[PDB]
């Protein structure tokens, strides 16, 4: 589609800085890449500011989620792309497309998705492999530089994987549960053995009222479990309650919906997916 030696970098835009921080594993300084919400914001609702509506508008590349990741406050995204003129699968693509999708509890419609895709490793890695080729379809004359960039990424996010399959075999069966915030980790449970539980099933809902910590605790007091996970891209006012309520404390700040603060562990899809693992299986044996 584009000639970027005769002219531009090409301009890319991420909705989140997960998706961006992978994009810029695949992509280093070929493009001019702009990220929309910010680092330790929820990505889930978002009110998009005058500079998001103008590089939205000059991107070439528009890469989301999808999977009703960026569909709160009534279809965010969804009026950013209508209001920037871009169309599906032309100038803006889900980097989830060709993910085993798994549904919010009890549902299995359309739009009805569960969007935490990313805590699957192999997931990250169908994630680079979709921007890869947007990248090459829109730029080819950088394609064999994203290739190889592609390469040696999914290589060192399959190496962690395979060697993550090992890490909670340890964990005793009563101990054996993540608790966060958010049922963000229904696909990170599934790769890697790890039932999980929380406050609110998906940030649109309700913010952790009163019922939802309640029902948390009287789960969580029929239960051996150790430590509880607060998520760095939500409030933890709910969290400490029920860390208060059934004396099980907060082992760490873990990682979902955004990489940490540049500079400081997990300021990236890998080491974010890394340190999540670490801290879990540390929290669980205690
Ligand atoms: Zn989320």
């Amino acid at each position: 589609k584009k000639d970027t030696t005769s002219g531009q970098k090409l301009k890319v835009v991420a909705t989140n800085s997960i998706i961006a921080d992978i994009t810029k594993n695949i992509a280093g300084d070929k493009i001019d890449l702009h990220s929309i919400v910010p680092i330790g914001q929820d990505p889930h609702e978002y009110e998009p500011l005058p500079e998001d509506v103008k590089k939205t508008s000059e991107a070439d590349l528009i890469f989301y989620n999808g999977i009703n990741l960026e569909t709160g406050g009534n279809a965010w995204f969804t009026k950013l792309v209508e209001n920037a003129k871009k169309t599906e699968n032309k100038d803006y693509f889900a980097v989830s497309d060709g993910v085993d999708v798994i549904y919010l509890e009890g549902q299995n419609e359309k739009g009805k998705e569960d969007p935490h895709a990313w805590l699957n490793l192999e997931n990250g890695i169908i994630f680079a492999k979709n921007i890869a080729k947007q990248l090459s379809a829109k730029d080819p004359n950088n394609k064999e530089f994203y290739e190889k960039n592609l390469k040696e990424y999914t290589d060192k996010l399959d190496k962690l994987d395979k060697e993550s399959k090992d890490k909670f075999n340890k964990i005793p069966a009563e101990k054996k549960l993540i608790v966060t915030s958010e049922g963000a980790f229904k696909y990170f449970s599934k790769a890697y053995g790890v039932p999980s539980a929380y406050i609110w099933e998906i940030n649109t809902e309700e913010e952790g009222t009163p019922e939802q910590i309640k029902t948390l605790v009287e789960k969580l007091r029929q239960t051996k479990v150790p430590s509880l996970f607060v998520e760095s891209s939500v409030d933890d006012r709910p969290m400490k309650t029920v860390s208060q309520d059934t004396n099980i404390p907060i082992y760490a700040q873990i990682f979902t919906d955004s990489i940490a603060e540049q500079g400081k562990e997990g300021d990236s899809y890998y080491s974010m997916m890394k340190y999540n693992l670490d801290k879990i299986a540390e929290g669980l044996a205690k």
